[PDB]
RNA sequence: AUCUGGA
RNA sequence: AUCUGGA
């Protein structure tokens, strides 16, 4: 019932009038300070790998470095930084910046002690933002003093293959495209972000450019925004109304978001969604939960933390079946754990499939049109997805 | 449950 | 993207 009274909608930007936008500006010796942790465990061989790339767009040839860590490593105490993603500069006036800040890594339910359901309803305070996980790669962007804007993704920007396109370029080539659209400017976008000390955080979902676990065909393909960070070393993140009303100006789809105020409520929705792995007529791969933390309970102060919660099924499956189709175009026995009857049926389906057309075998081998043969197959059944994972 | 090690 | 040894 509660999956019915619960909908995620993209309607919260008008609820945002009142609320006003977390500002703080960067302070150059934080900065500094930051860097020289990172710069020194580097150079120990709490493990860091510092990458220097150079922004192709900017006219003063402003350049940073990317900064990656173990993701194990976050598990450990006293880190410099839990961000994921991290680029950092100069100015053209010598003042160390932080250029992208990602959202701090979090966990999976029981991944971590901070994680148990338990410590969930103890250490953290609601309300309690449910935000959809759409399913691609992370795409950041800022805005640097000189004017340039920044598009990174995970961990790189730039181009290196003169053949293939980059995860970072395929982003920046989707919101050129999203400007362009309502008329408005890369130099404008990069204002308003620095303006706003802010790295904002979207997911690139666009099956011709590469395929994951849903599809995200022509109507539903382009820059998902979910996040806006503050450039500083701690964590401050903006309220997801104001991500979505930020998303309506600059032309990013936004991310449904459902808010939910009592804990008990929040475990039970995500429980029954579960069942299905669908909510509101459309597959959902997981949700982002968003809230506040503190150190020692009810003293301190709370801070923005998040925590993920993934669906297993029917899309452990789906990841078997993209395998063995792999191993009927590469000649290999397929490896069926799990679902083995139906995943039995698939690959007499898929046998069969690329017999009528051979131009298949040469499409699934680039790793496409894998996820139209999963739904063409279940099509066939007149089977749901979910169905064929509980046919045990 | 818990405690502890590696990645 | 997160797995894993032991008591
Ligand atoms: O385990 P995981 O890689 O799925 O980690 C989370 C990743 O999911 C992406 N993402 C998609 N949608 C969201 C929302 N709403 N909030 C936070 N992250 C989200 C990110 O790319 C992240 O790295």
């Amino acid at each position: 019932s509660l999956a019915s009274r619960y909908k995620a909608s993209t309607d919260y930007a008008k609820d945002a009038e009142g609320l006003t936008a977390p500002y703080v500006s960067q302070d150059p010796q934080e900065t500094a300070a930051l860097v020289r942790a990172l710069d020194d465990a580097a150079k120990k061989g709490f493990s860091v790998k510092k990458t220097r790339y150079a922004v192709a767009s900017s006219p003063t040839g402003a350049e940073v470095d990317s900064w990656r860590f173990n993701d194990w490593d976050y598990k450990k105490p006293d880190l410099p930084t839990y961000a994921r993603g991290l680029f950092t500069t100069r100015t053209q006036h010598g003042v160390p910046e932080i250029a992208v800040r990602g959202y701090d890594k979090f966990f999976n339910i029981d991944e971590t002690r901070d994680t148990a359901w338990s410590a969930i309803r103890e250490r953290t305070k609601g309300p309690y933002e449910l935000t959809l996980k759409e399913n691609g790669c992370i795409i950041f962007i800022s805005g640097l003093e000189d004017g340039t804007l920044l598009v990174c993704s995970k961990h790189s920007t730039g181009d290196r293959s003169d053949v293939a396109l980059s995860h970072s370029s395929a982003g920046e080539k989707h919101l050129e495209a999203q400007l362009e659209r309502i008329g408005k400017t890369k130099e404008e976008l990069a204002r308003e972000l620095r303006k706003r000390n802010a790295t904002a955080v979207a997911e690139l979902c666009d099956d011709s450019f590469e395929e994951h676990i849903l599809a995200y065909g022509p109507d539903k393909a382009g820059l998902y925004l979910h996040g806006i960070n503050l450039n500083i070393p701690e964590f401050i993140t903006y309220p997801s109304p104001l991500v979505q009303k930020f998303a309506e100006d600059w032309g990013f789809r936004k991310t449904g978001l459902i808010i939910i105020d009592n804990i008990d409520d929040v475990k039970a929705f995500l429980e029954e969604v579960a069942e299905t792995g669908a909510h509101d007529g459309r597959d959902v791969e997981g949700f982002v939960i968003r809230c506040k933390k503190s150190t020692n309970p009810g003293v301190g102060p709370y801070h923005d933390w998040f925590f993920k919660y993934k669906f297993e099924e029917p899309y452990l499956m789906y990841r078997q079946w993209r395998e063995c189709t792999k191993a009927l175009i590469s000649g290999k026995q397929p490896k069926i754990k799990k679902h083995v009857k139906i995943t039995e049926e698939y690959l007499l389906y898929a046998r069969k499939r690329l017999a009528a057309d051979p131009k298949l075998a040469k499409l699934y081998n680039q790793n496409h049109g894998i996820i139209k043969l999963r739904n063409d197959f279940l099509e066939y059944k007149n089977m749901k997805g979910t169905d064929a994972a509980n046919l045990e």
